[PDB]
């Protein structure tokens, strides 16, 4: 047929590309690479999950964790968002292209989101295939999806110790004063998601525009002005006007209070 949207799914990064979520990284290790690698190990009273869900607050790494295990376990991987704004005439594909192709990962963002859609996933999920699923609302039940994932893992914000190599993660490259303190940053950014930091830094980094006079409008010819913008860097002045412009997204606790329990 003509829908060769799922080929804009597929893929054939890395594990330590990605900071923190030591505890996330060993759980997805042990259950999906391990397992391909080891099968004789992997096989009866210890056989691998074939589907769970990472639960978590927005913005704090779920699709990069998805496709770093996918590059680690040598998973093609096919990502799918839960936006279906007919429909169905991809899911029988999706898992039929997915066992085609070896082993893979499919991960689908958004579960808690087009009428009878649920019927052909469930009629799909009910050689490897892997499931990994991410809502940012596990409150949301529809029973007939909590029954088809067991495994439920709690995706935190980081601390302050992995919000640092964040902050100077998304800072490279960028010119700037040395005269930057990343561990004050690290210690105010106190709640903000692995999303928030990237969004203060493409702030701070725009702030360098902000503090020049506006009033070299210019446009279509090239100013001074404008070949000077090159030598600007980024200061403490644009991450406090950041900092008091990006904030954060008891809020994030109820992820606790469903994946640690039922």
């Amino acid at each position: 047929y003509i829908v060769q949207a799922v080929r804009g799914t597929m893929a054939t990064m890395s594990l330590d590309d990605i900071i923190g979520m030591h505890d996330v990284k060993q759980v997805l290790h042990e259950a999906v690479t391990l397992p391909l690698l080891v099968p004789e190990f992997f096989q009866g009273l210890r056989s691998p999950w074939k589907a769970m869900v990472l639960a978590g607050p927005p913005g704090t790494g779920k699709t990069l964790i998805a496709r770093a295990i996918a590059s680690e376990s040598s998973s093609t991987f096919f990502t799918v968002s839960s936006t279906d704004l007919d429909s169905e005439k991809i899911v029988r594909l999706l898992f039929e292209l997915a066992r085609f192709y070896a082993p893979s990962i499919i991960f689908i963002d958004q579960i808690d989101t087009s009428r009878r859609v649920k019927s052909e996933f469930l009629v799909q999920m009910d050689r490897r295939v892997f499931v990994l699923a991410a809502t940012n609302i596990p409150w949301e039940l529809d029973e007939a999806l909590r029954r088809r994932f067991e495994k439920r893992i709690f995706i935190p914000l980081p601390d302050i110790d992995a919000r640092k190599k964040l902050i100077e993660k998304s800072m490279e490259g960028t010119p700037k004063s040395d005269e930057i303190n990343y561990d004050d940053l690290a210690a105010r950014t106190e709640g903000f998601s692995g999303a928030d930091v990237v969004s203060l830094c493409r702030t701070a980094a725009i702030n360098v525009l902000r503090r020049y006079d506006t009033k070299s409008l210019r446009g279509g010819e090239l100013t001074a002005a404008m070949e000077s913008l090159k030598a600007e860097l980024v200061r403490n002045i644009d991450f406090e006007a950041a900092l008091q412009a990006v904030s954060p997204s008891d809020t994030m606790l109820k992820c606790k209070e469903w994946c640690d329990s039922f």
